């Protein structure tokens, strides 16, 4: 289900980073990945993901995308919490 939404297969390309387009999807993939016991790998992607997110907020902040930014922080927050609980 998630592979179809992501656009590509992370499962095949283990070395590559996860795609950031449609972030709510990407986030769902990692927390799926964690339940599937690739939990050292999930954690590593999650650290990468949040660095992308906080830069994706910072670099893309104009006055226009305030609704997008508000959803992007609500996401980052839920990422950060998982990070903690996983660590």
């Amino acid at each position: 289900t998630l592979v179809l939404l992501l656009g590509v297969d992370p499962s095949r390309q283990l070395d590559h980073p996860l795609p950031t387009v449609h972030p709510q999807v990407t986030y769902a993939y990692m927390k799926n990945m964690w339940k599937s016991a690739r939990k050292i790998d999930a954690f590593q992607h999650m650290q990468h993901f949040v660095q992308t997110m906080q830069q994706q907020a910072q670099h893309a902040i104009a006055t226009e995308d305030q609704q997008h930014k508000q959803e992007l922080h609500k996401l980052m927050a839920r990422c950060f919490l998982k990070l903690g609980e996983w660590q």
